[PDB]
């Protein structure tokens, strides 16, 4: 068993009383439901609210989310119900607290009395001219316009950062990492960090565009899209690494399939289309996150089919991550934990076997480990293909479940 849970959305920082405090009230519900890991936002002080524009890294208190006290207060409740804690680690770029000799904002403040993380333009890639001094290394990954990109090839940086990371665990309680904007630095670099801080798991956010038909729809063969993920995992230690990646491949394909095109959920090999069917133990599947859904909606899921997804991800191979809004604010609390249970009751995991039984545009049926069968889609009958000794069980709005 192993299930993740993103414990926040875009709007979270606004939360009257502090996000963590209101969350203390969702601990048992999440735990009892079957979750095992929770993903909390960037705890650090951030120029921006949501925290993806970090500066004073050790400055936990400044957070719009809550402070050091409450974060622990909250991570400990989780640990009390046996759920691990993940920290949204944002290090591809960073904002300098103050102005240097030139007027350009490149003098950083770590957040403590010493000079830890009190870096200068020297820790800014020389190719991010808008801030650099031209003396650092070259960016090892994508750049982020909005702010100074840190030169991770920098001896000091990899040092003070692991120390900072190691502190997050040793002080607050964090267990695992969720690497923000991983497309910003070579996997070679994530590896430095992952290994010298060894989290129970490190899921990264590598998000490339999906190839699309002239008509806006995503193509059917997404092999290239997912080969770029199993590869990034490849270059990071793979089998022996704590790192894993969100199955963006699955999101794009699934986004288009619930729309009467379930046939898209199978590759010529009889396998799943996302990273799921290639490396199921290194693929974190999901329905929507704080970028793709919520109030940013860069790529939301068909709202009237959001359950067809959970019916899919919470029973298939791969690690499913449940989205906040979805569990507490959409009227699906119960429906969701019922599955996690199924997944749990039947000892299903990241690597269970998958046996697609039907992949027609309006009907997708499957058998996982020959203990569970799920069908999503708008087609009243499929009795025709449901192995022997399968009693019905969980179901609802265009999805059904039969356990042996
Ligand atoms: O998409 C990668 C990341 O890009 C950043 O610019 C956004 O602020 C984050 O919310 C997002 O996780
Ligand atoms: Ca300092
Ligand atoms: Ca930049
Ligand atoms: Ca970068």
């Amino acid at each position: 068993h192993q299930v993740l849970f993103q414990g926040f959305n875009w709007e979270s920082w606004k939360q009257s009383g502090g996000w963590y405090n209101m969350m203390m009230g969702k601990v048992d519900d999440i735990a009892a439901a079957g979750v095992t890991h929770v993903w909390l936002p960037p705890p650090s002080h951030s120029v921006s609210n949501e925290g993806y524009m970090p500066g004073r890294l050790y400055d936990i208190d400044a957070s719009k989310y809550g402070n050091a006290a409450e974060l622990k207060s909250l991570i400990g409740a989780l640990h009390g119900k046996g759920v691990q804690a993940i920290a949204d680690i944002v290090i591809n770029h960073r904002c300098a607290d103050y102005k240097d000799s030139r007027g350009i904002a490149c003098i950083f403040e770590g957040g403590t009395s010493d000079g830890r993380l009190d870096w200068g333009p020297h820790m800014i890639c020389r190719d991010d001219t808008k801030y650099s001094d031209g003396t650092a290394n070259l960016d090892t990954g994508a750049d982020f316009a909005a702010a100074p990109d840190i030169d991770h090839l920098n001896d000091r940086v990899q040092r003070e950062l692991k120390e900072w990371l190691l502190w997050l665990k040793s002080d607050l309680g964090f267990d695992a990492w969720r690497l923000d904007f991983a497309r910003g630095y070579s996997p070679e670099m994530a590896k430095v960090y992952i290994d010298g801080t060894s989290p129970s798991l490190a899921v990264a956010e590598v998000w490339d565009n999906m190839a699309t038909g002239g008509d806006g729809k995503p193509n059917y063969d997404q092999d290239a899209h997912r080969q770029n993920l199993v590869n990034w995992v490849d270059k990071v230690g793979g089998a022996a690494s704590a790192g894993m990646v969100f199955d963006f491949t699955t999101k794009g394909i699934l986004n288009a399939a619930v729309e009467g095109e379930l046939w898209r959920l199978i590759d010529p090999q009889g396998k799943a289309p996302g990273v799921m069917g290639w490396w199921p133990a290194k693929a974190v599947t999901f329905v929507d996150n704080h970028d793709t859904g919520s109030t940013q909606a860069m790529w939301p899921f068909p709202s009237d089919k959001v359950m067809q997804g959970y019916a899919y991800i919470l029973t298939h191979p791969g690690i499913p991550c449940i989205f906040y809004d979805h569990f507490f604010n959409w009227g699906f609390k119960d429906q969701i934990a019922a599955l996690v249970a199924i997944r749990k009751r039947n000892g299903i995991t990241a690597t269970s076997a998958l046996k697609i039984l039907m992949h027609e545009g309006d009907a997708y049926v499957a058998e996982i480990d020959g203990k569970v069968v799920v069908k999503i889609g708008s087609r009243a009958d499929v009795g025709a293909v449901i192995p022997a000794g399968f009693v019905t069980s969980a179901h609802g709005n265009d999805y059904a479940v039969w356990e042996k």
